[PDB]
């Protein structure tokens, strides 16, 4: 029973409350009471501790990509409720270890007075708790359907009531989570986008460049060539002044990428598709290259003001309009295309609003120059402190195709307190153990280089094993250490090396 | 107790032997007996004589120096091999109760330890995994106890009388009896011959005199080196190479030229004169896969004749490149350059000979089209069989820079006894839970689409949780299942999707 219950995340509480995402049509009826609609082990009423994750369940089930969002309700049990947190979601296992019938549904047994007596610690009923999702700190709550009749149901937010376009109300709600926060007013962005489209189409050079279009089907090459010309003249108008400035250096935001995006849109959108928003979002949502239009690259949302986002969407919208004659299959460019891409913006912004480990942190890979490197486990990414002695840390390394070298690794040191254990530090290439020569560059950085050549690639990976020696029991101090990364050096290309960075955290023992 | 000892890999054995790599100069002296020139201070050996040979290279010229040999050492009588499940010395003595003050390996040589752990043997040898990615073990012997070791010769690489490190690598290649077992004597002789005869071909003399034969931009040098490559490829010395390098863009003339330019740009006169320094320099360059014929997880140039043609061609191109973008005796191109690149071939061939999980097997990432995907853990990549019920499987997903979509996932099914549990199968994007709509393609293939758009990229990752239900307890026979992979589909490019493959293993329970 211990092997399945996280007794440390379990607790009894009075007036236990949680949140339930509710779809259009039930935001009012569900407030009359939770009732079962007419694997069985997990049949029950689901809720979560996080009202923002609840809202993710609120979208029209017939149009989940683009349909209407209903609401979130807050449900509360009177009296005392036991939250029983489980370390597995395998019902056969749970019933075996909790001494239950292996034939009857798990969530049915959880509702019986015998289960409540044995596992309720005096509460009127038991609710099961499990991790909400990989990458989330929320929990999901599983309620037995009959016990859930005792819930009072109160409104938290009705997205319909807001009266806004698309899914704006839902995403604007979710962006509250982060008060590093994209919190855009999409009403402003819709109005400014409309305005800029209408007025760009009446700019001389644009009117000029428009008349110069083949206007009939051509080749992807002349299409792209003409649309890159159209992009420059458009970007020269003052409705796009700020965009021109922010898209000028980064090659992801180049006109050729706008043009490639426009061409790809024309090819996959037929007439049936354009006259259904759901169908249009399904089709746009699987194309590559949307980060050129979104202004997203290198781990950051660059286009993060209403004005710049509207300019970019305005620009894209016109380029789509001009590509459709060249490669199509016409008001779509300014109607559903704008509605659909707006929702895609909202999806991706929300992703970047959510707490998440960046590349090379914990077990998230660092992808660079054809290499992929990562900490082997989470514990490897932690340098413990406050003790005399040793630790070891494993980094996985490979590359995507041909053999790429590994020159060495840069390691942190603390003169007096933290040093490289030169005996146990080594690297292994498909099992071949390679010793390293480690030489201090100065008091804070040591460079270790393999004593024979290291190459990685498709079918060839390495495990870099870093060993640290602590000569005191003194806790390291943030002052004492500058870099927060281990630097693995790839190939050499003003000769510089490809730098692959693994980020660590200092922590005390536990 | 049992927390630090793996009994399943411990045993007593009579005449326990193991292997020790021995550096040049000590191959005869060490047969006189094991004598010593603190927790792990001890004599090291391994169960794999081929891994032993990887310790045999001159410690002061490790990249290009001579290889010494491998000896076999045997203990007369009974020896206890004690396999341990961790390698932190402080952790061993705690959980075993020894003295936290004397070195572990010292305590391992005492009668009280041998009495308590020897299970009747005259001494105890410690066993630990040899390295990540390796099946071999390393043995740690108490230095005093090791005086009892008999020491026989297994191989002396010097005695073989071969150039470079050929004797060491040809020994290592015996491990695989999908084996690269080249005769480098043949390759060296054919390379010298082809270099000489190519230099006397009329069109090559002709094209040579067309060189600017002076420092020029690298854009120019590359243009000329590309003309030279094509000319040289038309000569009968390279006819096979012309054929095997014609389609794959990795083996294109331009990459040979880029390579040749880079070589010329890093080799100075001192470097060119020293084989060790030339290998260090050459070993950190990108693009060596062009010359080696290594791409897509395979060594394509796998016959003596084609390797020598590729080495011969690159040699001539370096010779043409040096006057255009270097400053040394062209000289280098036919001598230390050839000697050095040969050693790099041997290193990489040896990596590809060693057993290794391919991309998308176990926890090795599958890298393709900007994405990176992997099984979260070894167990995730196993679909267990022989029982009724459920299992879960986590797949990690991200991309290198801009937001790239995940369109869906192809999953195996068996009409009878293996189904996709549609309510537990979901994808989580930086914690945001996204449910899936799963529809069958045929009786053996289910396709699941996310219900909100999924994008991944720098700073945005996803966890795909696949859940399988087994209705019968019958074990899954080989006929029943076609693919050995789960197919995650990326962006759409005759429309086709980017295919990211995660390979699984059907196994009975244990
Ligand atoms: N008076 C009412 N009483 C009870 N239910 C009502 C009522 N009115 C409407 N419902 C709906 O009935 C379903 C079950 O409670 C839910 O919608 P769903 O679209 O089928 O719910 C869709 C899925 O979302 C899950 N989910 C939904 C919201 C949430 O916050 N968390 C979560 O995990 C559900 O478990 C369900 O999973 P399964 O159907 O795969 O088991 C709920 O919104
Ligand atoms: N009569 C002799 N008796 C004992 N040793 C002798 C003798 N003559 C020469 N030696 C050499 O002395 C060293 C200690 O045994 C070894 O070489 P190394 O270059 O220092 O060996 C380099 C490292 O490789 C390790 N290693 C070597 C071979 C192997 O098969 N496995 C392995 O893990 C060694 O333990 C060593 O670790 P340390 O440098 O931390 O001691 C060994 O080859």
């Amino acid at each position: 029973a211990d092997d399945v219950v996280d007794s440390s995340k379990s607790f009894v509480m009075e007036n236990f409350s949680s949140y339930h995402g509710t779809k259009p049509g039930y935001v009012d009826s569900i407030q009359k009471g939770i009732q079962k609609p007419k694997d069985d082990d997990w049949e029950g009423f689901y809720s979560t501790d996080n009202k923002y994750d609840a809202a993710g369940y609120s979208v029209d089930n017939e149009n989940p990509l683009s349909g209407k969002a209903g609401g979130v309700v807050k449900v509360t049990y009177p009296g005392l409720t036991k939250v029983l947190a489980l370390k597995v979601d395998n019902a056969e296992t749970i019933k075996k270890e909790l001494g239950l019938s292996l034939t009857e549904p798990l969530m049915e047994q959880v509702g019986t007075e015998e289960f409540i007596k044995r596992f309720g610690d005096g509460a009127s009923r038991v609710v099961l708790s499990l991790p909400f999702a990989e990458g989330s700190s929320s929990v999901k709550y599983i309620n037995n359907w009959e016990q859930a009749k005792a819930l009072s149901v109160e409104l938290e937010i009705n997205f319909e009531t807001r009266g806004k376009r698309g899914q704006d109300a839902m995403y604007e709600y979710m962006a509250q989570a982060c008060a590093s926060c994209i919190n855009l007013d999409w009403d402003v962005i819709r109005d400014k986008t409309k305005t800029k489209i209408e007025s760009l189409k009446e700019q001389g050079p644009i009117k000029n460049k428009m008349s110069e279009s083949p206007n009939k089907t051509v080749s992807e090459e002349k299409a792209k060539q003409y649309l890159e010309e159209f992009h420059q003249t458009a970007l020269e108008q003052p409705e796009l002044s700020e965009l021109k400035t922010v898209t000028g250096t980064n090659p992801v935001f180049a006109g050729a990428n706008y043009a490639a995006w426009a061409v790809n849109v024309a090819q996959v959108i037929d007439s049936e598709t354009a006259d259904n928003l759901e169908k249009t979002t399904a089709a746009l949502s699987i194309l590559p290259g949307i980060g050129s239009v979104m202004g997203i690259a290198d781990g950051a949302v660059h286009h993060n003001t209403e004005e710049i986002v509207a300019q970019s969407i305005a620009l894209s919208s016109l380029m789509v309009a001009q590509a459709i004659p060249l490669v199509g299959e016409i008001g779509f460019a300014a109607y559903n295309f704008v509605e659909s891409i707006i929702n895609l913006f909202q999806v991706v912004h929300n992703s970047y609003n959510r707490p998440a480990y960046s590349p090379g942190h914990k077990t998230q890979p660092f992808l660079h120059d054809g290499y992929a490197v990562s900490w082997n486990t989470v514990e490897d990414s932690i340098i413990r402190t406050g003790f005399q002695g040793e630790s070891g840390h494993d980094i996985k390394i490979t590359a995507e195709n041909t053999p790429l070298p590994i020159a060495g690794v840069l390691l942190p040191t603390i003169p007096g307190k933290l040093d490289v254990n030169k005996s146990k530090t080594h690297i292994s290439v498909n099992g071949r153990k390679i010793r390293m020569r480690c030489r201090a560059i100065d008091g804070d950085v040591t460079f270790c280089r393999p004593k024979s050549p290291v190459y990685v690639g498709n079918g060839v990976h390495a495990n870099l094993h870093v060993a640290f020696h602590r000569s005191s029991s003194e806790k390291i101090h943030s002052n004492e250490i500058s870099s927060d990364s281990i630097g693995v050096l790839g190939y050499q290309k003003t000769k510089v090396n490809s730098k692959l960075s693994l980020f660590f955290e200092i922590k005390s023992m536990a």
